[PDB]
């Protein structure tokens, strides 16, 4: 009966894309870099992989390290617009991330960054898992075009949220964007009610 | 197509019981305990704080301590039937698991107990929530009585997994129990397929 909304956390809450970009210059400032207008695909360490050989394991490195997920900062809109949607009636919203490989300071750090932006009691909307098809929900807002996993007919509509590396991509017309948080996240929210 | 199963940790591959018992008794040994064939009801810390005023935060703070779950002893052919299960054709099992109120250790450890007991390969199948009925699948195996959240109507089939805490259960006849990883779990599951 409550309308279920997932909000994917790097590239829709926090900016992974410019905290990585802004890190990677700090630590390797004789590396070529890709401004964020020239980002495509997904993956960034695919794209720095195709740059030189050796920049994959360099940018791994950056989000490998402490404090990169706790240090991230929230894209504009994003706290002011998730407060407001889960304070609406009949409207439940989980945050749905997944942690990196390397799993020493990244599941601690999101809890603590959404301790930070949306205070403690908001860290029961938190959902972890690398395979995002088998939470069901209504709404997916997820900046990544190719979402599947172990559930081939997931429950929710995944609607892209724009970003860097995906602002160019034609989807399959069914496919519908959340363009920022300044866009009608709420027009989105009422199509799917009943 | 593939038959999903979601795998609680604590009370189901963990020994979060007789792990919390140990550590109590070793850093309270001047205060009473409860032996684990009288626990009764599902958090511990009620029990104790029922047992005596101050108990219960003296309880919390066992499993707030650092190392607490990751030190964790496997249950009885746990490890076993976990990875048997994984293995079976037609069959995607997922371990799901909710982390403490406080954050700083239980995320982390959990993720590398799983690596430890299950390998790295097994880390993509971890689920950290503590909604459970947000989580689709067709069985969730799991030692609390009482699963409850957001979705009124889970997908899932909650098979009790026994546990000190609730081992004397009458259970509403249609639920059922797996008593022990030495019981038929392969019959649950085939009772669940096409
Ligand atoms: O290039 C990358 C690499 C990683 N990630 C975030 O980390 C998760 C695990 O790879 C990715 O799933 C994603 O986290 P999420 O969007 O789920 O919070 C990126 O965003 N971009
Ligand atoms: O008395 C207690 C207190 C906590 N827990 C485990 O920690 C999660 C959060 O409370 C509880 O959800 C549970 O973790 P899970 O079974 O999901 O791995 C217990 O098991 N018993
Ligand atoms: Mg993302
Ligand atoms: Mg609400
Ligand atoms: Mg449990
Ligand atoms: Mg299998």
């Amino acid at each position: 009966r409550a309308l279920r909304v997932l909000v994917n956390m790097d590239g829709v809450l926090a900016d992974f894309e410019g905290g990585f970009l802004r890190k990677f210059r700090a630590r390797f400032p004789d590396q070529p870099f890709i401004a964020l207008e020239d980002r495509r695909g997904f993956w960034v360490s695919e794209q720095y992989g195709r740059l030189r050989p050796g920049l994959s394991e360099k940018a791994i490195s950056i989000w490998e390290s402490k404090n990169f997920f706790f240090e991230l900062e929230p894209l504009p809109g994003a706290v002011e617009a998730v407060k407001e949607m889960a304070s609406l009636q009949n409207t439940d919203v989980f945050i749905c991330t997944s942690p990196i490989k390397m799993f020493k300071y990244c599941p601690y750090e999101k809890y603590a960054w959404v301790e930070k932006y949306f205070g403690p009691d908001f860290l029961e909307q938190i959902v972890l898992t690398r395979d995002k098809t088998v939470v069901s929900a209504d709404l997916l807002i997820d900046d990544r075009p190719d979402i599947t996993g172990a559930e081939p007919t997931p429950s929710w509509e995944h609607v892209l949220f724009t970003a860097c590396h995906n602002q160019h991509l034609q989807l399959q017309p069914p496919r519908r964007r959340l363009h920022s948080w300044a866009d009608d996240w709420k027009a989105i929210l009422d199509s799917k009610r009943p």
